[PDB]
């Protein structure tokens, strides 16, 4: 019932992106996961290695983000949240970001905004898929993430 | 370890292509709630609504279902689904794999499997299946094992049919692996699916420059009723809605082999009412 | 008037489609001795080949049997035939008549019938029918009359089906013109022939679109025709046949209720089972 | 096994008096003759009045020739009154017959009128019949043919 370091997993491009914006915003990290796609904060290696039985014993998160500034990247992604979302009955604050550049298949925005359950932020260009208050939509890229984040600062303690 | 009367099995089935999970949990004696189907071919969607009268709940695109359809339409005991696999065929050279084209419509799979489980605490029995080709890229084969959390099961329907088809099998249902029993009712050779006056070439079938049977002088390719014979189902099982050969033939190269589900499912009498 | 113990009938069946003639023959319970048939489809021949368990002899085309032929391979107590129509009904305006194109097919059943017929001083029973459209010219009926020396009798199927298939059937079987029976499995209404979940538009087709299903106009079904026609389910799904193909073969076939009622009285003088 | 008697004939041939007047060039006695076309000499009208039952009375019948100098309903009319007049099985009697087309005629007219009466065709205008001198193999108005085609007819039947 008190704010507490923000704990992070981090498929994102940018294996260090996500750990900079949070230290822009100030807000504490007391854990930072990064891993990525290819073909105590800690790099864990390919995607493919991730278990969700690691998820657990690592976790619990906070925060999970992902994407890059092709749909494969999405549903690692999407696994991911899954074995990291909290519990139902569980009310703790969590959530999520998932960046995509514009120029994609129209296919792949709505099979996006399907599963993710949530419609894109377009920012001139960008797609972000998030739960963030103000992320709520109808129907480098480290200052856009970090406004994106700011609300964060309302949920995790700030040093 | 609690005592309860044994209740009727309520399914999910994805891609449900002409009902093959209804058909062998009929033959089964497995007495069924309600069989809610996700089809969208129409050919597929006219055999199953006749030939099982109507029980199947037809939803369509299983990209239209939505969680709260789960809940809503839920609780499910059994959640089984074959995508497609065109994408995922290593046959095929354009294929997109597993995260594209239509490969990537197993994730629907994944995703509303996660939406029928039961939640923590809930010690129901729940079983799912997930079925596709061997013949696919040892990475896409990996991935569907990583996302399912499940190492796959190797069947052959040549072992309790006529047919050459080796398909890998997903799931939690007991006792997978085991042997399979080869029975009388079973048809191993083809000669014994083919119509009167026909002689099979070979044993078995495989789905070019062959013609399998021999018919008086001529050679000549299988029936519609041979194949259905071949995959283990019922004689005009296919004989619907006007449609071609062709359609009869391409729905049935699509379906599950009949005996091999049989197997899969035989040990959900243990756990659902029996008629 | 004397006594003999019943024997199996003799069938010689020219033009015989998809063996209507044997499957009423066998729903009667009448044992069949022999079944000569003549016939040129492919499709035909294999509907009547799988569905009978090659019992059927077939001798292809009706013009290369010969008088010899019928001597060595009979003697025949039936001969049955309902020729190609397409040339003497009058919806062809390019029809060439009963003389010419396909109508002078009749004429080789005029042959063989009289190859087949019992030498004078043979009392033995022999029975003959012969098949055609009521929507003829009135000459070629009159002529196919004066030829058989034998006046029709009208049947329409829709009196013991869900069909509108009205006929002329000449021959000698014993009643031919009496009563129709309406039985219990007669399929009186269209509605009763069509899978689950059609609707029936009509009591009787004709054959717009017949049937409704889902708010969808659609056709007949092969299996839903099969049934109009009083044949078994699935009696026609073989050789992977086109579902036109199909429709073809049922389209030229007789009614299996009405042959059933003109056959029946053949069982009082052959072996039944 | 007889003596020689007069021929009697059944015509349904284009040329109500053709047939007649042959015979008499070829001196053979007649005593009967009946002429029909499809439209004790006797002139009987459309061959379609002619019945089973009025060949029979009008007959017994030596000769029945037909034809003319589509195909189909002369010759199938032919093919019914032969049919009708025929001896039955076991009479041995003389009986003839012969039919005249044009050559300028369907292949399958051909072809089919061959196979009814099971002969092929003598070649001059097309001339079937079973008279000694027509008897073909395989192949690969004007009335003197006719005499010539019939003059067997005076070794079977008496002449004037
Ligand atoms: N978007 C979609 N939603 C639901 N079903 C789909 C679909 N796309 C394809 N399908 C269906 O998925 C099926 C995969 S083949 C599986 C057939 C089934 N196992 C059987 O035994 O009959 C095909 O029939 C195809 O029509
Ligand atoms: N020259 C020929 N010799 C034998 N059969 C022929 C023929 N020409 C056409 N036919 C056949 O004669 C049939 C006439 S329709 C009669 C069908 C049959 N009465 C039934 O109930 O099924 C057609 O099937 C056609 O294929």
């Amino acid at each position: 019932e008190k704010r507490k370091p923000i704990r992070v997993l981090s498929l994102f491009d940018g294996i260090a992106t996500g750990l900079l914006v949070l230290k822009d915003l100030g807000i504490q990290v007391d854990r930072y996961i990064a891993s990525e796609v290819c073909e105590k904060i800690m790099y864990v290696g390919d995607v493919r290695s991730v278990t969700q039985k690691h998820i657990q014993e690592w976790g619990p998160f906070d925060l999970v983000i992902g994407g890059s500034p092709t749909g494969r990247l999405f549903f690692e992604f999407y696994r991911l949240l899954h074995d990291a979302r909290p519990k139902e009955g569980d009310d703790r604050p969590f959530f999520w970001l998932f960046e995509n550049v514009v120029a994609m298949g129209v296919s792949d925005k709505r099979d996006i905004s399907r599963f993710l359950e949530s419609n894109p932020v377009m920012i001139d260009a960008r797609y972000f898929w998030g739960n963030l208050p103000g992320m709520n939509r109808p129907l480098w890229s480290v200052p856009v993430i970090r406004h994106l984040f700011a609300p964060l600062k309302e949920y995790f303690a700030c040093v």
